[PDB]
């Protein structure tokens, strides 16, 4: 078997604990797991850690726990089909058994399982709860679709039966994104060949392609959550231990939704602190690099040009670690009963930083360096470089996808009987804690380049087509080789990223039509002076293109709503048929006016006597 | 009783039928009703009509039909609480008994009831199926809230238990609209007093008030449909007899959703035909009335000025009857399985005509007469009247609400034992066929004036506050006195009008900020020459105000989504508790690794031997 029927490993730390308090908490850790029906085996983890191997103590106690989990989904409307009895309740997959065991270890004792919250409040010494990789399943899948162009629907199901729906939704989204990139890649190679850059025809097909892909994925997510049975999964979301209720009414532990809305008002100050903090470092290091590159005409230019590129690589990550610390403090200040609401809210605070770090460099070039900078450089102490804007779009969409592939997958990888097994469990325990949000962020940031700036150099979607094929293979390699196996968390969507994709598509119709206008003479546009830009005509072309985007997006969203995908229709029918079974099994004076014409024949003849008489 | 226990009257016509074919169809009309469990009494209707009085033939056959109706709602997810057994199934109200009887008369014989479709395909002679007014309930309600400022929640429930949810939703919306108009009415009287017109402070509070009201009503509709148990009522919508299936699979009679989408493409040609047809008549009759009012300096001016006002009152209604005939032909061309989808689609085709007839006159004044018309009048063969734009907003928001009240309610009203009862049934049968869409249209068109043009003369929301109090009383009077009683149709929303209210609020943030800019010098603005309008600054003030509207609307819509109204929470809890009852009533080698430490105590001591040894 090579995994020894081990479900999870719980790593217990004692490096910061004295022996009387260490073994005091190790006892409760073991009897909490024993009480909820799990079997344990203790071994040496590290020089300072002692991890515990956990397994379902019996097929009867696991079938009952699997049954109780399906009953909880059905009661809350996630499943919609009756859960078949506990006598035949085998896990549908490995991801279902691993999710049922994970909930026994972590949900609080009033909810059914041991309340082992790793490292929060009483299990601070508990550092990790991780499952073990199925190495041969991981290696057969890796070689099997390094020879294909697309992963089958069954290949995508194999990813969720191993890693769960949250990881499976990312790969389903990335595959659908890659399949849609074939159109602008083929169209973007035509327009780059026949036409040039800043083409009117390219910019319209590109904005129309971004509308169709986002609307197609919003509908494909609903179909996919109905197929995987995670459709309303937010109703059974796991509470987070750090929550602080105000009252406690049954018991639930309520915190008012309006009180949290006042604290959420602080995100407006935070979003402006980040744009003043990051924007000042990006704009200042851009103005420097314009000076020593096009203004400073002295010696030392060979080895003085790397200053700005270096000074931003040591200042943007430093400031982003500061803003991520402020965002986490503000996220904690809001209370967030659930772990998903906490994670969704934190990802949304960080998107403000990602939008500025990722796109502000190109926005300064296209909209403050090209139109201006014959006005600026007299104060910066002109003949702007007409290829600065194109060489920067190439760097972010080609050299950043190639360089980023190296730091993402290669550098992390380069940095008696039970002795071989225990040796590799100690190796798995020192790998990384995979986060599918990091992958989703990188794909949605990449979508923003296509949406915002692809008219500059329409070969961008060819770079993304080639990159995204490799990305799907190397992201799967990264999960199987360089990260601990993620516990099979569920999801019905890629989350807050679907609204960022639509925000970037909207913003892209404004910046794309501003670029098609101010470069309609060439790629040099207004060579540094803003005189030849009719500000009214720049604004008219943005007003019409933005409202043509909004109108076409409403038409495309309303068409697709009329086309119910099949898995979504089957859950609507199945909710009807469930209620039919419940209904079949259980539930099984004036009157003188009406005494006139007794039957329907007398009415019939009273009508004949009047119909004929009236003619 | 005074209504003689009569549920419906079916008016049978024979003025265009010979006796052998008339009585041939009167027989089937009577035995179709007899078979579905109704009792009939025939009397003379008119000189050419013979209407049939219908009643539930027994309390056992009505309790069973009421029970089968509640079972159909529960099976399709409209109800969410189990339907209590047929033995105790009494109608909750008069509107529930009248709706259960109406479905017996009209739904097709394969669905349960007689297939009496008035005047469509075989019941062409059947001209009307109407219930009888409960005159004393109608008169007690009318006097009871002509003495109040607001109707209670119980008064609004009394309107739906009599007239159904579709009429009840209009009165609930009109009351909520009137209660919200107190703010801009009080604020609009402040700004008109202290400030003047075209105030920056008035225009921002007005656009912010339109956001809050629309978002508040979208949430109040969901709460109200959960309270009235019509939440997902579109799943049990009545099919329309005129539908034409392509296939027929079980049997359902399908027509492809994509085939209908191609025919719906013709609404783009229709919407442009109407804007070229109506716009040319409005713009031409406006240019005339500018000529003979400010340009023509000859005699006959006293009795030549009424030409344009007369020529548009005889041309706009004539053209609108033509476009309503084209819209109905295009609506029929699309197939529309349901009667609601047919009605919703027709209301949306007519909103294009309503938007142009209602607002284009003022839009021509504010945006082609004030900025231009010192350039136009040299070609029209200048010193524009600086009060033309204000006197026209006053006419549409004061004189049109007073004049319209007269044509709506006053002019339509001014234009042995069973002999007194039959005399008033013949009077009820000649009244009008009330349409709640006509009322909803008038309230949403009125909202558009507030949204679009109220900065001109901020006393507009005071006119609408006073008007809407009266409107609620006179619209109820009109239904009870001047129209046949509507059968108690159900609804979970005011329909397509909620998206027009949001479209008008969006457009109003563009025209309001354009008016605040070009009249920031006074109410005379640019006196006929467009020279002093900086076109870039007109466009910058529209770009920022429109995107501040969209941002504040997203923030307000996302806050309100976090605040689940109570009736909406009670249906979510009740779906859980229903499934709990269904679940309670029905549904009831490597192993050497784990043989090491049997209990949890042995693991506990193996951990002590390692914890101490490692320190
Ligand atoms: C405007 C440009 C639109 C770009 C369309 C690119 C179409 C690329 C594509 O293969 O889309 C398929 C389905 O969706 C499409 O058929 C096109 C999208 C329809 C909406 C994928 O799904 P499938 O079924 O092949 O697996
Ligand atoms: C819009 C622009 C944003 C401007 C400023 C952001 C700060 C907004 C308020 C942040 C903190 C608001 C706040 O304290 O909310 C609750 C108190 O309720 C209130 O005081 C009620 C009034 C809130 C104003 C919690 O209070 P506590 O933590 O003490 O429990
Ligand atoms: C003009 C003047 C400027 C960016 C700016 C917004 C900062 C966002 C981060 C907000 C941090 C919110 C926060 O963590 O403070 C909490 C208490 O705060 C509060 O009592 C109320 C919030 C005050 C801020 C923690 O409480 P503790 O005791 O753990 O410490
Ligand atoms: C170029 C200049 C302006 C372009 C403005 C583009 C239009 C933006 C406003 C349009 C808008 O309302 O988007 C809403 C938010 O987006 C969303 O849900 C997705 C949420 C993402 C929004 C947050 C992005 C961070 C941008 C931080 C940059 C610096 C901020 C400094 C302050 C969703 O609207 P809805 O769905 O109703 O349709
Ligand atoms: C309607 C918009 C038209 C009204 C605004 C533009 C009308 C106009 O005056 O355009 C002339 C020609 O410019 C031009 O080719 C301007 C080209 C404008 C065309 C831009 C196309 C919009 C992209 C579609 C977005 C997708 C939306 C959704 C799609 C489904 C002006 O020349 P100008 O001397 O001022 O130029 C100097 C400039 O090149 C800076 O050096
Ligand atoms: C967004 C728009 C920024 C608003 C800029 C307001 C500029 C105010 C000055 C202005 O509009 O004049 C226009 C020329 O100026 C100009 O070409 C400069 C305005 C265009 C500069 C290009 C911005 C990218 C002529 O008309
Ligand atoms: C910005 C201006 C906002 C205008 C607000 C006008 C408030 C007028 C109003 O009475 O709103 C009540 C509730 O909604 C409100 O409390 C204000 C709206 C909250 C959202 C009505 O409902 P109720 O419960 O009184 O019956
Ligand atoms: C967007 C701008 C709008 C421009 C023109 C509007 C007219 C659009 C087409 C109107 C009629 C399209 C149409 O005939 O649809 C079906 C045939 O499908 C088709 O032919 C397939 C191709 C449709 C193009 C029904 O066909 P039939 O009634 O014969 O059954
Ligand atoms: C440039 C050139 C211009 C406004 C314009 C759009 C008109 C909207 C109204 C469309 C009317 C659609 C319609 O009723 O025609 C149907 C058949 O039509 C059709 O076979 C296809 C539609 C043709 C239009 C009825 O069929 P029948 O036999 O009953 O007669
Ligand atoms: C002043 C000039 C231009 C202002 C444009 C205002 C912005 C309009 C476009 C904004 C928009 O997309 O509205 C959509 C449609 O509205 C709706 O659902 C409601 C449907 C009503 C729309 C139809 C109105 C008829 C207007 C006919 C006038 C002549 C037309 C001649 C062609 C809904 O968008 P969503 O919900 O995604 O947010
Ligand atoms: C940001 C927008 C500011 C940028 C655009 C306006 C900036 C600007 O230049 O404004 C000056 C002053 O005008 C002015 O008072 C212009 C006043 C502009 C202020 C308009 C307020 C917008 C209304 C809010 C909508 C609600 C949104 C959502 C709310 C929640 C120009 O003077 P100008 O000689 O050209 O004037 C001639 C004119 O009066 C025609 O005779
Ligand atoms: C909507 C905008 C309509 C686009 C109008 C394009 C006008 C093109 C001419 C233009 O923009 O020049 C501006 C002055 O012209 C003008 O005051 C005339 C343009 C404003 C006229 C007022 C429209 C209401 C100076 O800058
Ligand atoms: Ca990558
Ligand atoms: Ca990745
Ligand atoms: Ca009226
Ligand atoms: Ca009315």
């Amino acid at each position: 078997q090579e995994n020894h029927h081990v479900d999870y490993v719980i790593r217990f730390n004692y490096g910061d604990i004295d022996t009387p308090e260490a073994i005091k908490k190790f006892e409760v850790l073991l009897l909490e797991l024993s009480e909820v029906g799990l079997q344990t085996e203790v071994r040496q983890g590290d020089e300072n850690s002692l991890f515990v191997f956990v397994r379902a103590a019996s097929k009867k106690k696991l079938k009952r726990a699997v049954y109780q989990s399906r009953v909880r989904d059905w009661l809350y409307g996630v499943r919609n089909t009756e859960p078949e009895p506990a006598s035949s309740a085998k896990p549908q997959s490995e991801a279902e058994r691993l999710l049922v065991i994970y909930h026994l270890i972590t949900v609080p004792k009033a909810e059914g399982g041991a309340g082992i919250t790793p490292r929060h409040g009483e299990w601070k010494n508990v550092d990790a709860i991780f499952p073990l990789h199925d190495e041969e399943t991981n290696r057969q899948c890796m070689r099997e679709w390094s020879k294909k162009t697309f992963l089958s629907t069954e290949d995508l199901d194999r990813i969720r039966n191993t890693f769960g729906e949250h990881v499976g939704f990312y790969f389903a989204f990335l595959q659908s994104y890659f399949r849609f990139l074939m159109f602008p890649a083929a169209f973007g190679f035509s327009c780059w060949l026949l036409l040039g850059s800043f083409s009117i025809i390219y910019t319209v097909v590109n904005c129309l392609w971004c509308i169709v892909f986002i609307e197609y994925w919003k509908r494909q997510e609903e179909d996919l959550s109905c197929r995987w049975q995670t459709k309303g999964v937010s109703a059974v979301h796991e509470k987070r231990a750090e929550f602080k209720p105000e009252k406690e009414i049954r018991v639930r532990g309520v915190f008012p939704a309006t009180k949290r809305m006042y604290r959420q008002l602080l995100q407006v100050p935070f979003a402006l602190l980040a744009a003043v903090a990051l924007g000042a470092i990006i704009a200042t290091c851009f103005a420097i690099e314009i000076f020593i590159s096009e203004v400073y005409n002295g010696p030392l230019k060979g080895y003085l040009v790397f200053i700005p590129t270096i000074l931003v690589s040591a200042l943007i990550p430093t400031m982003s670690a500061v803003l991520l610390t402020v965002a986490t403090k503000l996220n904690d200040y809001e209370n967030y009963e659930t772990q998903d609401a906490y994670k969704v809210a934190l990802t949304q605070k960080i998107f403000v930083v990602n939008f500025i770090t990722s796109y502000l460099p190109i926005i300064l070039t296209a909209f403050v360096y090209v139109p201006f900078a014959s006005r600026i450089v007299p104060y910066l102490d002109f003949s702007i470089n007409p290829d600065r804007l194109r060489k920067q779009v190439i760097y972010f969409t080609v050299t950043a996808q190639i360089v980023g592939f190296a730091l993402e997958t290669i550098v992390p990888f380069v940095k008696e009987d039970e002795a071989r097994f225990l040796t590799r469990v100690r190796n798995e325990a020192e790998l990384e804690d995979y986060d599918v949000t990091d992958d989703l962020r990188e794909m949605c940031i990449q979508f923003g380049y296509l949406a915002l700036f692809s008219p500059v150099w329409p070969l961008v979607p060819v770079s993304f087509l080639i990159n995204n094929w490799v990305e799907l293979r190397s992201d799967f390699f990264k999960i199987c080789v360089e990260c601990k196996r993620p516990w099979p968390q569920r999801a019905d969507t890629i989350g807050p990223w679907l609204d960022s994709l639509g925000f970037l598509s909207w913003v892209g119709s404004i910046t794309s039509s501003a670029l098609v206008y101010m470069f309609s003479n060439g790629h040099e546009g207004p060579n540094g002076e803003p005189t030849t830009i009719r500000c009214w005509a720049l604004l008219l072309t943005i007003f019409f293109s933005e409202h043509l985007y909004l109108i076409v997006r409403y038409a495309v969203r309303s068409a697709l709503a009329k086309l119910e995908p099949p898995n979504t229709r089957r859950e609507r029918i199945e909710r009807f048929m469930m209620r039919k079974r419940y209904l079949d099994t259980v539930l099984s004076p004036t009157e003188r006016f009406w005494m006139r014409q007794r039957g329907w024949k007398e009415s019939a003849e009273v009508g004949l006597s009047l119909i004929t008489k009236a003619k």
